[PDB]
């Protein structure tokens, strides 16, 4: 019937990760409703299941020297970047066995958010995440353990898109990355993007937000 939204604001990746795991435990135990965490991270690169050292353009020592944190994680995908101005959403939801369906629902929610801004976005038949033309507006990479999801999505609102140039994803993809700011030619308030994401999730999943 319901999902809980928690706005964590700006939180370091490591502690936010530990929080994800604690939230996940409670949902698995049936002691917390499905939970959508909304937040930002300080500049961080994460390397998922498919990731290798060639997903990094520079040596990894360079990243830490230049203001990035770097972590190896168990989510789908290879490399991604999170940083200020990017709305990171961690839906920690009792999805069961239907992971592909859950991914499609996240995609749909993001497509709805973009539509609210007058932007035509699509999952694309062939590339993970949500795209506007040849550019990726939102990365998506989930993990599921004991039938409950963690990690999630990363919607570019006012992201510093220049920070993506130092990472080199592998596989089938479009040409670039984009943000609501870049597409609209002006910054979009983070509090507003959060509200619209909540509204979109409520609609797609058919749950009332608390
Ligand atoms: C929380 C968003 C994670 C997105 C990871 C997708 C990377 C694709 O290869």
């Amino acid at each position: 019937m319901e999902f809980l939204v928690e706005d964590l604001g700006l939180v370091p990746y490591g502690e936010a990760w530990a929080y994800q795991k604690r939230v996940h435990r409670e949902v698995v135990a049936g002691n917390r409703p499905p939970t959508l965490l909304l937040l930002e991270h300080p500049r961080v690169i994460t390397l998922g299941r498919k990731a290798t050292g060639e997903n990094l353009l520079f040596p990894e020592s360079w990243y830490r020297e230049n203001g990035f944190e770097l972590y190896w994680v168990e989510r789908g995908g290879d490399v991604t970047y999170h940083g200020p101005g990017q709305l990171v959403g961690y839906p920690i939801f009792p999805v069961g066995r239907e992971v592909r369906r859950f991914l499609r629902q996240i995609e749909e929610a993001i497509v709805r958010v973009a539509a609210g801004y007058g932007i035509s976005a699509y999952p694309t038949p062939g590339y993970a995440g949500v795209w506007v033309g040849e550019d990726k507006l939102c990365a998506i990479g989930v993990a599921v353990k004991e039938g409950v999801s963690f990690h999630g999505f990363a919607l570019n609102v006012n992201t510093d898109l220049n920070d993506f140039t130092v990472i080199v994803p592998c596989g089938l993809k479009g040409k670039g990355v984009t943000s609501l700011e870049k597409l609209l030619g002006r910054k979009v308030p983070m509090e507003e993007a959060k509200a619209r994401v909540v509204a979109a999730f409520a609609e797609v999943f058919g749950l009332r937000p608390v």
